[PDB]
């Protein structure tokens, strides 16, 4: 105590965040807060390993092999888990938990509309149209080292119209109002199905998987035993479909991420 838990600057960081303080505080006596608007991973790398979090309440597979590990991509899930475990373990004395049951992944995504007019399912479906489209993507793919922008062009081999950064958050409305033709959206933003958007499927592979989990070092969890057994009842509860609900609260009905959570973990009982 006080155990800080740290989010990134996303809606279901903050929602997750919130839901492991409270979930801590009903059944522990431990005090929590939340540590915001946490920065690249290398940042949330970097506060993990020093102290200024505890818990990192969001990690992603994707992120932590080719980021902070830069190993050998994989393009299973599981594998691409139980990879991050041992490495993270052995190196960094860290616990990467087992998935909350949710990923996140990079996704192209357009209107349905847009989507029926050139016919597109898959990723590789854009690739001659993509002259005339633009695109708009988050602040960092761009520039964006293992699976950015270059080593996209080289994979699928397209070039766009137009290419357009921006916060992450603001793509949703982009390709919905027609600013923006096809963006690279968040998979577990309930603004794509809310806004009669569709994704589409990344046939060459060319993204790892992004399951997501809790990180706490062993350093932490020795210091709190009663901690493993609360985190526990969170994993595999979560699936995608379910996380883009949560999400939508916050960035559809701008409900905050702490009613968020406490509605969810009211609606089943704090897990016993």
């Amino acid at each position: 105590q006080t155990i800080k838990i740290g989010a990134q600057s996303m809606s279901e960081s903050e929602i997750i965040a919130s839901m492991q303080g409270q979930l801590i505080e009903h059944h522990t006596d431990l005090k929590t807060t939340t540590i915001k608007n946490l920065g690249s991973n290398a940042v949330q790398q970097q506060a993990l390993m020093n102290g200024e979090i505890d818990i990192a309440a969001t990690r992603y597979t994707g992120d932590a092999l080719t980021g902070t590990l830069r190993m050998e991509p994989e393009k299973d899930p599981d594998k691409a888990l139980a990879l991050t475990q041992r490495e993270f373990k052995k190196r960094y004395d860290l616990k990467w938990y087992d998935s909350y049951g949710f990923d996140n992944t990079y996704a192209f995504t357009v209107s349905k509309e847009l989507a029926d007019q050139y016919h597109l399912e898959t990723v590789s479906d854009v690739k001659k149209w993509a002259p005339q489209l633009k695109l708009g993507v988050d602040n960092y793919w761009m520039k964006l080292k293992g699976n950015g922008y270059q080593d996209f062009t080289k994979t699928y081999g397209m070039t766009f119209g137009g290419t357009y950064p921006m916060q992450i958050g603001l793509v949703y409305d982009a390709v919905k109002s027609g600013k923006m033709d096809i963006v690279l959206a968040y998979s577990t933003d309930g603004r794509i199905k809310s806004y009669g958007l569709k994704m589409l499927k990344d046939d060459k592979q060319f993204f790892p998987p992004y399951d997501c989990s809790p990180v706490v070092p062993e350093k932490v969890l020795k210091e709190h035993p009663e901690l493993e057994g609360i985190i526990k009842k969170m994993l595999g509860k979560i699936d995608t479909a379910t996380m883009q609900e949560l999400n939508y609260e916050v960035d559809g009905n701008l409900k905050e991420p702490s009613v968020v959570a406490k509605e969810y973990l009211e609606k089943h009982r704090y897990f016993e």
